[PDB]
């Protein structure tokens, strides 16, 4: 396991918190980090992040052991059950109807991490000379970025810029993209929500994490940093050392 710590903060201009997440441990205390965004812009979006985070939680501490050759099949199967449940949950809730969340989970291993994703919240890894996004955003924008309609600078500007093309909840079937890291010569894992990269640059990440400090003190400095570019959004993320 690493040292990690959890931070989130509903921001100025939301009703409700609807990020969730967690540090999770197993019997044999392997931990599993898990990040949600629920989406905003439908019914129950707190619904359906807090139902994946308490669903992979769960699922988690019933688990033993879940060695590395394991890991990606377990997140692949485990996320794509409990998108199966949240959708049929919603569809039997008029109240929820549409519901859904993104979601980036870890699970921790000694010299490598394997990360499962849907939606746009992130993993990175971060050391004193580079910051590396590990995920791919599911986004309309990323794809308007990826088929060379839109620059990545306009993405930002963009009517449709909060629209994701990958969530867990949706639809019955989905399928979550899956990679191992090797985290030898790193210093820092990070997952957030786009509370907080909407907002805050990588370069800035990387400039406050390469000073000395603890995960608290870094952790806090980095959520000043999203409230003081205005961030409008939840801001959450999960930030780790590496070691
Ligand atoms: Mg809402
Ligand atoms: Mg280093
Ligand atoms: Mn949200
Ligand atoms: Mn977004
Ligand atoms: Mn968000
Ligand atoms: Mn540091």
């Amino acid at each position: 396991h690493m040292e990690a710590q959890f931070f989130t903060d509903t921001g100025q201009h939301r009703d409700k918190n609807e990020d969730a997440g967690g540090i999770f441990y197993n019997q044999t205390n392997q931990q599993l980090l898990v990040l949600c965004d629920g989406m905003g812009g439908h019914k129950a979006g707190e619904v359906a992040s807090k139902f994946v985070t308490d669903e992979l939680k769960s699922r988690f501490e019933a688990e033993n052991l879940i060695e590395q050759h394991q890991a990606e099949n377990w997140l692949r199967n485990n996320i794509k059950d409990i998108n199966f449940q949240l959708y049929h949950y919603a569809q039997e809730n008029a109240e929820y109807k549409g519901m859904g969340t993104t979601c980036v989970c870890a699970l921790v291993f000694e010299k490598s991490v394997v990360i499962a994703n849907v939606g746009d919240s992130r993993a990175y890894v971060i050391n004193s000379r580079q910051i590396e996004q590990i995920t791919s955003d599911h986004s309309f924008v990323n794809h308007l970025v990826l088929t060379g309609q839109i620059t990545p600078e306009e993405a930002f500007t963009h009517p449709q810029r909060n629209i994701i093309t990958k969530v867990m909840g949706t639809d019955k079937r989905v399928s979550p993209d899956l990679f191992i890291k090797r985290l030898n010569f790193y210093d820092y894992l990070l997952l957030n929500s786009d509370g907080l990269t909407d907002y805050v640059k990588d370069n800035e990440i990387k400039r406050l994490l390469v000073k000395e400090g603890t995960i608290e003190d870094h952790g806090d400095q980095l959520m000043q940093l999203a409230l003081d570019n205005h961030s409008k959004d939840n801001v959450t993320f999960i930030l780790a050392a590496i070691e």
